[PDB]
């Protein structure tokens, strides 16, 4: 149980932005995304989860995890995350000399072992259209990351250099267990 904290996942967004108990959300497309699940997405920020037993197997992944549905990870009452939107809000993202970001997961329940799958939307992804497989290429991969004192993964990825458009970061974190839970976050970014 967890979420992409940097670069925020949209739920997370979502969810520190406020405002869904009292109609003072400030931003339309977490609006839109509320007015079709609700509050649910958002205080549920850490369990944008499916199992997938074949883990290892990305057809037996794509059969769960269906086009149009991977930010709510096939959940439909999270299905207002996988809206299309250009009013996301992007975390603005400036790689380091060596073209790499640390990213930080935030675990409410770390699990391991587990390994990592970093995907980013390729540059003809229309961000009014919900992301499917199709439009993502695997960026990188980790292995069994021990979890920091404070609860958190860190994580150091390497992505495209040229790239300086808006995008959608796929973090898959997988258990390597029997039922196969896997966590699954859509993090809008602003290459710059
Ligand atoms: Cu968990």
């Amino acid at each position: 149980h967890g979420w992409v904290e940097y670069p925020s996942a949209r739920q997370n967004t979502c969810y520190l932005d406020g405002g869904f108990w009292d109609n003072t959300i400030p931003n339309q497309a977490c609006q839109s995304a509320f007015d079709e699940s609700g509050a649910f997405p958002f205080v549920q920020r850490n369990e944008v989860a499916a199992n997938v037993p074949n883990y290892k197997d990305m057809a037996h992944v794509q059969a769960i995890v269906r086009d149009g549905n991977l930010c709510s990870a096939g959940d439909k009452a999270k299905s207002g995350l996988n809206m299309g939107s250009t009013h996301w809000q992007k975390t603005a993202i400036t790689l380091d000399e060596n073209n790499q970001l640390e990213l930080v997961f935030n675990a409410t329940a770390p699990h391991n072992p587990s390994y990592w799958q970093f995907y980013l939307s390729n540059v003809n992804y229309d961000p009014t259209v919900p992301l499917t497989w199709g439009d993502l290429d695997v960026v990188d991969t980790a292995g069994d990351i021990i979890v920091g004192d404070d609860k958190k993964y860190r994580i150091k990825i390497t992505l495209p250099a040229d790239r300086a458009d808006s995008a959608v970061l796929y973090t898959r974190w997988q258990r390597e267990d029997a039922a196969g839970e896997g966590f699954y976050n859509c993090s809008d970014i602003a290459f710059d």
